[PDB]
């Protein structure tokens, strides 16, 4: 059964290329089920999505159609799912009377989100056909046609796409053809930019011949480590601005583009959201600098859209990206997003908070004051699902920043005393008491943790190796022995035998043993 | 070439055979700079000592043949070379008028010392023979002949070996022999001990049979491991008390001869040597407490004396066997001793003396005060074979047994100036620095340690990782950042690309991520 295969893999590709298979063996209404589920898997595969479309669109169900895209359309910057919409429209409007208006938007709103894309060029040529035919009569009219005629080829022919050359052939036949004159200086005042334009169409033809573009976006689990490579040459080539232009805008455009190109293939690897989030905050301090203010708050705008996306799309349950958004909110001193931030991953049914308290917690205490961080820190301690790491970052916080050894101490106690049981919970706090160098008090907690019977004895060898650390420091060698002597008791069980592999940690300091490592290996050693 | 191998492993078995097999294809002038290379190397191999003494012997030299012998016979229980030696003086001294009180004497002499071996039954039957061959004219002779056969036979009967029941047999033979009528109640008056033996004796039969016992001792580098095993079931055999018997030093005593025929083989195992002096000063208190006093100060004097062979011997170069050699005579409280034996490991000249200072300047303090511990400080920074190690555990040592940051800073001061070129130092320093809680003080030493220059930036990793735990600590985001762009910019060429992965320490607390371990791996993070 390919549900099986998906029970264990859920982007088993094989299982949905059978369920996709048989989705046509299938009427619209027991596909759609099928596609729905395939959508709402790969969200990002304007392959899917176009499946699902041209499915219903076969139907004659036009306003199911038009759903799907007011779906996935903005969301999907795929060459295919658009070319589709175009054609979409080009039949659904053909005989409204607003046609010819509502048909050039379209072929404005696609050129404007994808006209980008290398392998475009027949979008502008049937925009321009759909232009050069639109019926004019008069002379104030054909010179109108000829006024957007001639710029969606000065446009074009200065945007680098695979038959970038055919679009400037046909530019110059066109003046030509109503000017033979005026048209060897029309097209030479353009030419300068056609070419640089007609080299970079080159060089981005190159970058692209390796790329995939298609292939379902995946959990990384030798290709794509190989693809990931290809994908990032892309955008760094991009980022090093081929057309050699003083427009920093332009070039944020384009590396923007090509980020966004990847994702919908990579778009469930963290670093690349990120990645992309830091080059748009980039890009945008260094238009402050340059005085153009408005066309860079823009970019600092939009640069936290990347991480809502990344954290409301694929990658809903990623910390990272939280933690990377609360940040940049932070910067940006609204501190109000922050916290909507931090708690809406807290929301999230299952997750182990516990870090995203940490991680909100300490942005409280560093942003908003003491008082304000042992708000947060009081959530913590009323979510059943964070566990002990919070007491203890919580209580060094106060150590540390406030200088206080009270709401410290009260913060281990009030912890070891639900948490007692967990050994790195017990050494989080040994290991603060015992740096605080009072000897007396340090071996009161050792004797406690380790009489309180609280831990069980099995789990306990960590602290009774941090104690004989502590005998050995201080104290002498009579009271090394007996704790010494005690351990071995506790656990005269599995220690039986392996007294000098022990013995070995008697003297031991750093990088240092007073064995060979060929010697503590036949001696049954084992290094903490 | 035999040497060759040599010139690889030392050890090489197959060398030494063939160094062996020609030892033999030459005369004893030439041998025997062969063989002394042997015994050099294979100290404990009463096989080995026997083929050079068997060699000289046959060449007529018994000058030098008593010269092997108070070479190796007390020094190795092999029960070869025992009935060798037995040989030697049996043939050697046969003619000397002094020759049965000679030859009696070491009869006494082998008994006393390897009697107890599993394959001895034939030394005391020769003793026996000589004794019942000499000549006795009249009565008190005869019948002192009797008192002395009497007791080789009594004492032979109650000792756990292999014939023990030939021997038994024989003595019931002798008293009948003597005096059928008397000889019922002789013989019915030591049987419950005999029958006692005599099992022993099957048990010990069997412990044996697995072991080896002429095996050359080399260190450990598959039946070694099994050989292993087999010795210490021997020896737990042994501690066991097998003769169920009340005497406590007739137990120590099988358990020491059982740990002596062991480290023939197996001496090059530390943890042998110990486990070894460990059953001594058990068994040394176990018996100050029973009363026996003078029965008890022995085994503790001779407990010591097993570290001294052990690292004088097979383990000259071991820290381990002198630490807890140091130790014991610590616990004993004759801290000359222990000054002796620290020392004697400095003396050695090739060997890495810090962590020596390191648990001898503990030792000091602990023992002799805080001059004292200054002492062995002093001499630890005066030998030019000293690391970094030791001016950080002084350091430490003042701040947690004296209270001193002030000796500790100088200390630690006085260290970065010399070692300011190793991370681990500087580490050590800045761990410190950094518990004290002053905040100032500690960005002050991190931002001397990178920018000070002494210190290779491609070795500061771990510092500015420090630097980052510290500045997310106390401090802020902008400060983190900060850090953070100049740690990047140290290592603008191996961490380009891996800034996502870079990006995950900034969050992670103790065993918590930001990310799933599948999202680390393919991120290319490396967790320290």
């Amino acid at each position: 059964m390919a549900e099986k295969k998906l029970e264990e893999n859920p982007y088993d590709l094989d299982a949905w290329s059978i369920l996709i298979r048989e989705a046509q063996n299938q009427p619209i209404d027991k596909a759609r089920k099928t596609y729905e589920r395939l959508v709402a898997q790969f969200p990002s595969s304007g392959r899917f999505w176009k499946l699902y479309i041209e499915a219903e669109i076969k139907a004659k169900n036009y306003d199911k159609v038009e759903k799907l895209f007011q779906r996935c359309l903005m969301k999907v910057l795929h060459i295919d799912l658009w070319k589709c919409y175009l054609s979409y429209v080009r039949e659904t409007k053909g005989k409204l009377p607003s046609y010819k208006e509502k048909m050039a938007q379209a072929y404005d709103f696609a050129l404007d989100k994808i006209g980008m894309e290398i392998m475009s060029y027949q979008i502008w040529v049937d925009y321009i056909n759909f232009l050069k035919g639109v019926e004019a009569v008069g002379s104030y009219a054909e010179n109108q046609r000829i006024t957007a005629v001639r710029r969606v080829y000065q446009r074009g022919c200065v945007n680098p796409m695979i038959n970038i050359e055919q679009l400037w052939r046909d530019y110059n036949k066109y003046e030509e053809g109503i000017n033979i004159h005026l048209a060897k200086k029309m097209i030479e005042d353009r030419s300068r930019d056609y070419m640089n334009a007609r080299r970079v169409a080159k060089e981005y033809e190159t970058v692209m011949k390796g790329l995939d573009r298609n292939a379902p976006s995946v959990p990384p689990q030798p290709q794509e480590a190989q693809q990931v490579d290809m994908w990032k040459k892309y955008i760094q080539w991009e980022k090093s601005n081929p057309l050699r232009t003083e427009d920093q805008t332009l070039i944020t455009k384009r590396v923007m583009f090509a980020y966004e190109q990847c994702l919908l293939v990579l778009g469930h690897h963290p670093d690349i959201w990120y990645e992309a989030a830091q080059y748009l905050e980039q890009s945008s301090k260094l238009l402050a600098e340059k005085g153009d203010m408005n066309n860079a708050k823009l970019f600092s705008d939009e640069a936290a859209n990347i991480y809502e996306r990344a954290i409301s799309t694929l990658l809903k349950k990623n910390m990272l990206l939280y933690f990377a958004y609360a940040d940049y909110e932070e910067s940006r001193m609204k501190y109000e997003k922050v916290h909507s931030i931090y708690n809406r991953l807290l929301a999230i049914e299952d997750i182990d908070p516990t870090l995203v308290y940490i991680q909100y917690m300490k942005f409280a205490r560093r942003a908003e004051g003491i008082k304000s961080g042992r708000m947060i820190f009081k959530k913590a301690r009323e979510d059943a699902r964070t566990r002990h790491h919070v007491y203890v970052t919580a209580a060094l916080m106060e150590y540390y920043c406030s200088k206080d050894k009270s709401v410290a101490f009260k913060i281990f106690e009030l912890g070891l005393k639900k948490y007692g049981d967990i050994p790195e919970y017990v050494l989080a706090y040994i290991d603060y008491l015992s740096h605080l160098n009072e000897d007396n008090n340090t071996r009161v907690l050792f004797e406690r943790v380790l009489t309180s019977g609280s831990l069980p004895p099995e789990k306990s060898g960590e602290i009774w190796a941090r104690f004989l650390a502590f005998e050995s420091n201080i104290g002498d060698l009579a009271s090394i022995l007996k704790v010494e002597k005690r351990r071995f008791t506790a656990f005269r069980e599995e220690y039986e035998g392996k007294e000098t592999a022990l013995l070995v940690d008697r003297y031991k300091f750093m990088d240092l043993y007073p064995c060979s490592a060929s010697e503590l290996k036949a001696l049954g050693y084992k290094d903490v």
